[PDB]
This record gives structure tokens, C-alpha cells and sequence, in this order.
């Protein structure tokens, strides 16, 4: 009905090791999916794992495994990631679940019935030990990029989907409805592939080439391959047909994705939903690369790797995702760093947040007898209640780098401001309007720990608490000025961010 709020993550391809990428993609979509249910939005966050395919067929089979049970088990690496990365997500669809499996065939049979679909066949360059097709660039020019060896040409018996068959209507959609494709320079990018022709997509494998996977409704001898099965679980988590929670958000969807599977959302993707009488998703947010330190691409070879997880055990669950989402502008290329990380941790949040904290809690114990001030007025500090107000349209435009610089600039001014009036310097004059400084500033603690609580639940919600303030929040809060309460605040808090 009124605030609804859906957003998802790509389905991860379950026997990759989880990494950067994964990671960054993930913790954006929850800072999203945090925020607006801060901002009492009714929200779905959903992710989940891409389980099907050949390749995860023999690696299962190499350990004697039932491909089931490997799935059941490798998935779990992503959901100790996420749970290590501190992601509340509502539901995490895995490709082999049943009502996934519903989903595929009902939406096949019906592309298949209105006649989308047809049996053709597809030539090209083959490795029979892979036993799949590549093109000149997949495999390593010369021979196979699995087994490096020749290539050979073969045909084999395919389902396709008249995709190009929906090019135009695409097209001219997209043009029609500019801020479909979020950062603009990928909006041209996908623009241009509808200026050409698009093909058709090939939707299956025979099942004696590929036995792990969704059959097809009307021959039970072929697999559906990639395209028509882990593109459905953005509809199939929601139950699709029937499923109240389909009718509810996918009004709403937000995709996001890297720019790596930019073709497959921007020109697949939506064609399928037309064939599928399914509607088209609201906006799709494409992010760009997390290079390594020396601004090349991630590659061991090259040797700027930047694993998320050191990173997270050394600094912290909240510190991980503070900088990748301050550091970040989404949807552009940039480089990462552990020392880069290190000094927004050092001044940011050991300095910035932890230590007026801790100072102005030493302060409250000196001049204000242990316990939160009668409030008093912002003055100059009361304009930080219409910062909400200000960060709304930036997160929603994808600039959360901006709307936590804005957070974090307010912060800064909090230190400014209690350096600048001296509340020590004033006890001996007039303790009142010492008083009135130290309950601004707490305050004004109160409202940007709000505003930060999306990136950093925890050590917001452990802020909150050293300086015995209402625990659970809502964005609203932060646009009243007032409402810190004159109680105790703890005789004893652990500092915020430890020295590293
Ligand atoms: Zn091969």
C-alpha cells in the first residue's frame, strides 16, 4: 500500500568462495533495505545462491558426494559470511528449494504456451571434457580455459527464446523511462546493445550433458540452463503467482548488481518479464569495481587482493562496512585498501565518534553529575534534525559516500563545537550554559547515531548505550530536537572503536 521498500542482491554461484565483490554488493543492498525500514518503510531484502549446473555437478561427484547434500553445504559459506558481515536479510532463496522450482517451470510453460520458445540447434567451437561451447574470447585463444586443449566444432539440440523479438519494445522502454538503469553511464552502455540486434537466448542443455538442474515442462529430457532459472528467484522468493509478498513488493523491485553481469539484468532479464507477463523492475543499481591499491583490477597474479574478512577480524564488523560504503561512490571503479581503511577507522570513528563519546561522558561525570542534562536548546546544533531530510533522496539516488559525509560532517561539528565553547572554561563561570553545551552535544550524538545506524547497527546501538539514551531508533527521531531524556547515563562503557 503506502511505503514499500524491496531490494536484492545477485544469487551467488554457491561453489565460489565468497569475496570482496560478494561482500560489498551485499552490505550496500542492507544498508538500503536498514534504511528505509528505519524510515518505517514495509521492506524485503532477499539473496540467496545460484545451485545448479555441470561444473557443480562434478565437483560434488569428485568427493563422492550427492550434488544435494554439497549444496546444503558450500551454500553455507555464504550465509556464515553474511552473518559475520552482520546482514539482515529477509530471505535467502536457494535455486534447488521446491518453490523455486515451481516458479521456473510455471513461468517456462507459460513463455513456452504463448510460443516464446522453440527447438533449434547451436553450433560452435565445443570442449568435450567441459562439454560446453565457448566463444574465441572464453577460451584462452588456441584451446580450452579449463583444460587447454583445442576446441571443436559441434552443434547440439537446444530450446531457445525469441528474445530478440523484444528488442524494440526494450529499447524504447528504457528510453522512455531514463532512470531505469541507476549509475547513467551504464544506461548508454545498455542502450547501445539495443541498437543491434540481440538474438535469441538459448534456455537449456540436454540433460545427458547437463543432469543438475530445473527440466522443462514440456521435455522432461532437458535441463534449464542459467538465464530462466536463477534470473526467476527475484519473483520466486516472493511466491510469484499467488504469493501475497509478490503483489507487495515486486511493485517496488530494486536489483543490484555489479557491471559484470550488466547484459543478462539490463537486456535478458527484462525481455524474459514481458514474455512472462511479469512487470518490469523499478531500477536497476549497477556498482562498479573494488580495485586493488594499485587501482588495477583484483587478481592474485597480480598480487592486490583485499580480503574482507581480515579486514572484518582485524577492524570489526561496522568499520568494514562504514568504509566501503564512505569510501565508495557506487557504480564507480574503485581502489580498496586495508591502509585506507586503517586511517578512516583512526580518524572517523576511533577519533571522531569513540573519543567525543568517551570525552564527553568523562565531562558529564566532572560538570553535570553523572547524568544526561535538562535539555535545553540546539542554537546552532539544532540543524542537524533536517539532515534526515537531506540524506533520504542521496541514499535513495545511490550516494551513501555523500550522505555519510554529510552524518559524519555533523559529528565533526559536534567536536567543534564543544572545543570551541570550552564547557571546562565555563564551569567556573556559568555552569548552566556549561551544561546547556554538554546536552547539545549529547544530543546531537543522539540524532547521528541514528543517521549511521544503517552502516553500523551495533556499535551505534553500544553509543546509544554509553550514554544511556533510547536504544531502538527510527529515523523520525532524528528529526525532533529534544528528545535525549536528563537519566544517568552508565557508571562504566568499553570504548566504541579500540585502538587497532
Ligand atoms: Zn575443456
Amino acid at each position: 500500500m503506502e511505503k514499500v521498500f524491496y531490494v536484492t542482491t545477485p544469487i551467488y554461484y554457491v561453489n565460489a568462495e565468497p569475496h570482496l565483490g560478494h561482500a560489498y554488493t551485499t552490505v550496500v543492498a542492507d544498508f538500503l533495505a536498514r534504511w528505509h525500514r528505519l524510515d518505517g518503510y514495509r521492506t524485503f531484502f532477499l539473496t540467496g545462491t545460484d545451485e545448479h549446473g555441470e561444473t557443480v555437478y562434478r565437483a560434488a561427484q569428485a568427493a563422492g558426494e550427492d550434488p544435494k547434500a554439497f549444496v546444503d553445504r558450500v551454500s553455507g559459506r555464504f550465509k556464515r559470511a553474511w552473518d559475520l558481515l552482520g546482514i539482515a536479510y529477509d530471505d535467502f532463496i536457494r535455486t534447488t528449494e521446491e518453490r523455486h522450482k515451481k516458479v521456473v517451470q510455471l513461468v517456462l510453460k507459460k513463455v513456452y504456451e504463448a510460443g516464446d520458445i522453440y527447438y533449434g540447434e547451436y553450433e560452435g567451437l565445443y570442449c568435450v571434457s567441459c562439454e560446453r561451447f565457448y566463444t574465441e574470447k572464453e577460451l584462452v585463444e588456441g584451446l580450452c580455459p579449463i583444460h587447454g586443449r583445442p576446441v571443436e566444432r559441434r552443434k547440439e539440440g537446444n530450446y531457445f527464446f525469441r528474445m530478440e523479438k523484444y528488442r524494440p519494445w526494450l529499447q524504447e522502454y528504457i528510453q522512455e523511462n531514463p532512470d531505469l538503469i541507476r549509475p547513467e553511464g551504464y544506461r548508454n552502455e545498455v542502450l547501445a546493445m539495443l541498437a543491434e540486434p540481440i538474438g535469441d537466448l538459448s534456455i537449456s542443455r540436454p540433460k545427458s550433458r547437463v543432469p543438475w538442474g530445473i527440466p522443462l515442462p514440456w521435455d522432461e529430457n532437458h535441463v534449464t540452463y542459467v538465464w530462466f532459472d536463477a534470473l526467476l528467484n527475484y519473483v520466486s522468493a516472493l511466491d510469484y503467482p499467488e504469493g501475497e509478498a509478490y503483489r507487495t513488493f515486486w511493485p517496488h523491485a530494486w536489483h543490484l548488481i555489479g557491471k559484470d553481469i550488466l547484459k543478462p539484468h539490463a537486456v535478458f532479464w527484462p525481455t524474459m518479464l514481458k514474455a512472462a507477463g511479469i512487470p518490469m523492475y523499478r531500477h536497476l543499481n549497477v556498482g562498479g569495481f573494488l580495485l586493488g591499491p594499485d587501482g588495477r583490477k583484483m587478481s592474485k597474479t597480480l598480487g592486490n587482493v583485499v580480503d574482507p574478512f581480515a579486514l572484518l577480524e582485524k577492524y570489526g564488523r561496522d568499520a568494514l562496512r562504514y568504509y566501503l560504503l564512505r569510501e565508495i561512490p557506487y557504480g564507480q571503479d574503485t581502489p580498496v585498501s586495508e591502509e585506507a581503511l586503517r586511517t578512516r577507522y583512526e580518524a572517523d570513528l576511533a577519533d571522531d565518534l569513540g573519543n567525543l563519546v568517551q570525552r564527553t561522558r568523562a565531562m558529564l561525570f566532572r560538570f553535570a553529575e553523572g547524568r544526561i542534562p535538562e535539555p535545553v536548546a540546539g542554537e546552532e546544533l539544532a540543524e542537524g534534525t533536517g539532515l534526515a531530510g537531506r540524506l533520504r533522496p542521496l541514499v535513495r539516488e545511490l550516494k551513501f559516500h555523500v550522505a555519510l559525509e554529510e552524518a559524519m560532517a555533523y559529528v565533526k561539528a559536534l567536536n567543534r563545537y564543544i572545543n570551541e565553547k570550552k564547557p571546562w572554561e565555563l564551569f567556573k563561570k556559568e555552569p548552566e550554559e556549561a551544561r546547556a553545551v554538554l546536552y547539545r552535544v549529547v544530543e546531537g550524538l543522539r540524532i547521528a547515531s541514528i543517521l549511521l545506524t544503517p552502516a553500523m547497527p551495533d556499535k551505534m546501538a553500544e553509543l546509544r548505550r554509553a550514554l544511556g539514551l533510547k536504544e531502538e531508533v527510527r529515523l523520525e527521531e532524528a528529526e525532533r530536537w529534544g528528545l535525549a531524556e536528563p537519566r544517568p547515563i552508565p557508571e562504566e562503557a568499553p570504548v566504541l572503536f579500540p585502538k587497532k
